[PDB]
């Protein structure tokens, strides 16, 4: 996974943004877009992977989610927005080290990414409450994974990282800041006296009493609890670097392998949803590390890209401030490798979701946006430079259409007697056009690509 | 397309210059040089592509133009000078973004490049009037394209960019400045209250009220309304860079991909017509990005060149100040890929145009300068280093001959009873010499090239 | 061609030097060394190429010259020294531009390089007079070429450049300066009011009244009247650069393509005849642009070298100051590609020339120094690194022998009753030694080279 | 040849050192180590090459020498130490130029390297006397070669360079300085009136009166009398550079081709015999110019190395100051390419020399150190990286053994009644162990090398 967080003064429109590429082990694994209404939310939750049992409150809020179609390994809801307009994305797998694992080992029957959104998001009314509830659950039940989790509301953005079996720490992203986070523990300098941080009450004592701190002064959590490995230099750091080079070019050097890139950053401009999707779809464009570029075979394959074949979904959760609360929550969503898709700005304030995004199964179905988007990206991958101009045209055309629908829908919100049905209609329009444009793109690729097949022989007359 | 604009204090002779390569999608599409006399100008205009219907004033001025020979997609007049010595070239296709398109979408039955010179140029008596008339027409009829348009008279040079379906902005190029503009929105820092700017009356409100401004301070129009994409770094920015490196070498860095190259520039010397044609014919000479050069296959093909196979016409519209107004307007013109042609200084103050430039059809005819020039450049392309010395000789020889004719014609203008007849004779001499020299060049290329054919076997004795 | 000029305080011996490689279009064209006595000089001169007819004074001075053996295209005397010890070399083909050619076109029945030494040198008694006479002749008869011409006497060195059909400018080279000049207009910053300059009486008015000056301040003649083309960057500028790097290493940058290298330079040491011949024989040694070096095929062939297959003759005209006037004038001379020859210091104060240097015809004859020198350089070209050590040995040995003869001849000049016969005998000794050493070199090359033929098979025992 | 000189305050042990690689034209030419006792020194000397006849004093001193085994071209004694503990090495072939050769040509029946040690060394009692005697002989007999000669005693080190047929100059190396000298004239800035210089009484007048000085200020002898050729940049300067980079790394730039490297240098540490042998055995290790290294074929063969196949002998003549005069003179000696040999510290105060170093003939004999050393170096050359570890082990082991014998012999010197017999015994021990270790090295190379022959096929079991 790759995550990007944006505070409310750092965005172009004064919204908060939290985002993540939900990457899996296998390239394809069908995803669904689903609203969990309170009556369908469990009160007695048991996980599939760890068999952890968690009793949940009897007053869950409605929330959007992105569950797996195939439930063999559990729900894997990934991310969503609840009816209090709180957003959560879980998780970004991060790193750990043997010194802390020796003190607080993973808990085999603890919580995992399979579970976190389901057991936290419906029960909180702010990003800070989300942080605190997750922290409480880690302390009580433990975890078997090293994870990073984002929370947001219309005011604040938070990042929580889990530490060993039971510990955790969290930082409030400054209003004017952004973060790019790869699969590596991210939190750096950490002030135990700040109102903008939260952590296990015993975290400082854990560090101080067990010789965990490698630094001569102060506390840097990823120095203490995380990694700075050779694998980090190719799997993780270059993704952080590319994102920071894009947003903060004058503050970022030219070494993608750098182990001490800042966590919290300040961009040279305000950030759009389009900007976030670009970075989340990137593959080191205009460097020798671009697998689609001009570099040597070894340079082209040295770094893990951000856009990747195993992007299962990408979500950008936006809590807006320039609108009434009933339309503040936007669950931007796309499926498959991010090179040939577009995120669609779904209104979260709905009781159901559009069929092309809801109904993927394990059966290949090109009427569904998961399978259609994956198919498009695979074809594109076979000759990127050949298809990229159609891709670029489609991105502009599709995003323009989505924003027109959003702007029209926003403009007529006042006086609507049935808000959820009004917004379900808008989401249906968005999904309909998203499918039409995705399908037209693939059609154009197939038509032009067929002209350039190896299996050809034309008379040039 | 690529456009170059030069203010009256920036030129070597105190003229204003506006220029453009009129590039198409297909490599070849025959062009004509045509004077539209008032009786030939429509009053009830309907476009072919969009079916926009525009009622026009009953007092059109005579103007030069470069219409397509084949009218399947409409007239496509490209550029010309009217009898008030106002010059106009439309268009440079530029860029846009999804945020502004979502607010002011393209108008499918609006105006386009097919139409603009025809509906603007005959009805204005200054460059500034051209800007205001085009702005008004965009508001009334809308547009379905993102375009840049140049205007000039003997005093001022203006650049207008269209924004969404109805909006626009324009900048007066300072007298001592030049601009190089590729297929990307160009206007940068923009002062709404400046004497040097014009725009939609609601443009500032559009920006402020809809969170369009990505910058913490001030207004940069292409930041707001344009693009800074990966495709821009290879398709657009290097053309700007190469031109600026030529004119302002000490003010320009060494990164062709730079997204924030200045719009308005100041050269280290005064600019000649020869200079403008050089840049408009260029292909990154003396860099690794020259397709005819020594670079790797990938470097040689990375950037879109300025001179290119699909140059249909190139025009440099010059309004001179060192002469009587009856000879001030010069419509410099050439056809086909700019590597093997020369611009000819046709006097615009005429009622008809020379046969070798006027009469191209869809039938291949090497007595016509469109077909002859294209044929020459295609042959030249097959072995550029072999043919370039003949090319260079021809350029000097031809331009010298044109300037001798211009100088002689200018010198004898006083007392001429029929100016249009006098200048038509001068244009006939110009076209006759242009054809003879183009033909001699192709002949020399064929003669020398035939000696170097693959299909040869010589006894070396 | 390439020319090198050296003022009297810039040379190692206090002489003035003007020099040129007389390069042709064809690789080989036999040259002769000939003294034109007054009785053999035409009074009614008609050229072959242009059919210009020039009545000449009835009191011509004796002069040395280097006429073509084959007179199909006229005499082409190239360079010489007259009996007033005035030296002249004509010409260095330079460049022009279409703006000045449009105002003052070439004159087809004018003077050319075929003619200039013949019609100027016999009639002047100083370098300054030479400049003024040529200037006058250009005004009277015009010219059909863009040319640079050098003049010298024992005090001054001048460089004249022709501009259009009739105009010209000339600069006196400072005593302590040198110039390296390729096939490009050279004169830069120009002070009309200086005693060190001469020009067309109307030159400033021509510039001022016709908008010819591209610069904001001052007058740079090659900016105004010359070229700064892409072809200049590979054909011309690197030759200037290499020469300046050799003489002025600390004042010269590392860009051979530089368009604004200075005209007038100051070396870090005094300049020898050996130095001048080295530069005139050079091929970018110790750079990637050396065709005999280690660079890529494209780099090795990118630049026109100074030593080249079509060096027909090389002459270094020296007017000495450390001796009586009767031995002051030295016409240093060699033939063929400069890589495998040596310049021989012929006394100019003679009535006839040595047979091995005088008698070339169109019939191949290896007893003649033109054909012998060409043959040597061609063989050397086939494996330069294999033959270069013998070449280097030969250069030192031959130049040492020439200087011994010169030193001996100079030392015994006092009391010689018949100076011309004394010096003709010295020249015969020089030419005889030159032939013997050239022949021994070729013999050594043939003997060693034959051992390394491809057509070989040796038993290694 | 390559020569290294070290003043008495620059050495690690307070000795003076003069050294040279005696390189020939053919790779192999057998050398002998011979003491010439006074009874066998000619009084009526005639050379073989030039047939010069020199009457010599009747009181020659005993001296060591390194004559050729094959006397076809004369004795070629190379270098030695006489019984006054004066050292001399002759010669380093240097360069000249045509301007000085034109004034003072080579003398065909003069003295040469064949002769110099023989006619100078036996008759002088200080280095300064050596300089003066050689100077006198050059004036009396002339020379046919350009040569550099080193002299030393326990106080001073001198370098003499011959200039033309009769002239010469010499510089005393400062006590704290060193010199590295290749086959190029070396003496730079020169003070005629200094006690540290000697020269032809007319040298300054020769320069001043014949315009030989190329510099604006002062006198640099190699500027005046030497070369700065293209061949110098590859044959000579890189050897100087590599030595200066080794001894003076912080004072030496990174351009091996530099023409104005200093003559006199100051190292950053005191210099050992081991250091001198390293530089004299070098082949640009750890640069791309190392023929045994990783550079391109052209880079690997661009420069002449210091260690080379045609090293016939290497000698380091040491006059020590930390011991009684009876053991001050050490004639360090090795044979063959310096990559696979070691210098052995023979005491010079002997009447005869060890058989393994004395008795080489034209017949191949592996019991002799000339033929054994050459054989070792040839085998090593066939796979340097394969054999270099054995080479390195052998160098340390052998030099350690020599030093132990030297230290023991030095320590027991007092009271030895027959000094020559005592030191001949020491030299015998040295030669015996040198042979045993050279032979063991070759044996180890043959044993390991045979396992890695191309002509092999092993079962890997």
């Amino acid at each position: 996974c790759t995550s990007i967080l944006v505070g409310k003064k750092a965005s172009i429109d004064g919204s908060t943004l939290i985002s993540r590429n939900d990457d899996g082990h296998e390239a394809l694994d069908p995803q669904r877009f689903v609203v969990v209404n309170p009556e369908d939310q469990p009160r007695d939750y048991t996980s599939v992977i760890s068999k952890v049992n968690v009793k949940l409150p009897d007053d869950p809020q409605r929330y959007t989610s992105i569950p797996n179609s195939i439930l063999t390994n559990g729900i894997w809801p990934a991310a969503g927005i609840n009816s209090s307009n709180v957003a959560m994305s879980a998780t970004e797998t991060i790193t750990t080290n043997s010194r802390v694992q020796g003190l607080d080992p993973f808990v085999e029957n603890g919580l995992g990414e399979e579970d976190l959104v389901t057991v936290v998001l419906p029960y909180v009314k702010s990003a800070r409450e989300g942080v605190k509830r997750l922290g409480s659950l880690l302390e009580e039940y433990g975890t078997y994974e090293p994870n990073g989790i984002s929370f947001a509301d219309n005011e604040e953005v938070w990042w929580l990282e889990t530490i060993g079996g039971h510990h955790w720490a969290a930082v409030r992203i400054p209003d004017d800041a952004y973060v790019v986070a790869p699969n590596r523990m991210n939190i750096d300098q950490f002030d135990f006296d700040s109102d903008d941080t939260l952590c296990s009450s015993d975290l400082k004592d854990l560090i101080d009493n067990n010789n965990l701190n490698p630094d001569f002064e102060n506390y840097n959590l990823r120095h203490i609890f995380g990694s700075a490995s050779i694998k980090d230099t190719v799997y993780n750091n270059p993704r952080t670097w590319y994102g920071q080079k894009f947003f903060s070019p004058d503050d970022t050097a030219d070494d993608p392998m750098e182990q001490d890139l800042p966590f919290i950053c300040h961009a040279n401009r305000k950030i759009s949803v389009e900007d976030v999707k670009f970075v989340l779809s990137s593959h080191f464009e205009n460097t020798k590390y671009d697998v689609y570029g001009s570099g040597s075979q070894s340079d082209k394959t040295l770094f893990r890209p951000i856009g990747i074949n195993r992007n299962h979904n990408v979500h950008i959760l936006q809590i807006r401030n320039n609108v009434p609360t009933e339309i503040a929550g936007i669950h931007w969503l796309a499926y498959g490798a991010n090179t040939f898709n577009t995120v669609v700005p779904f209104y979260a304030n709905v009781n159901d979701t559009p069929v092309q995004y809801k109904n993927a199964t394990g059966k290949f179905d090109l009427n569904n946006m998961y399978w259609l988007s994956c198919t498009t990206a695979l074809l594109g991958d076979t000759d990127y430079d050949f298809y990229v101009d159609m891709r670029n045209d489609y991105e502009l055309d599709a995003m323009s259409a989505y924003r027109k629908i959003q702007n029209d829908t926003d403009a007529d919100i006042s006086g609507q007697k049935d808000i959820e049905k009004y917004l379900e209609n808008a989401n249906k329009k968005l999904a309909d056009v998203a499918f039409e444009k995705q399908n037209k793109l693939l059609g154009d690729m197939v038509t032009t690509g067929s002209n350039n097949m190896k299996l050809r022989y034309n008379l040039n007359d």
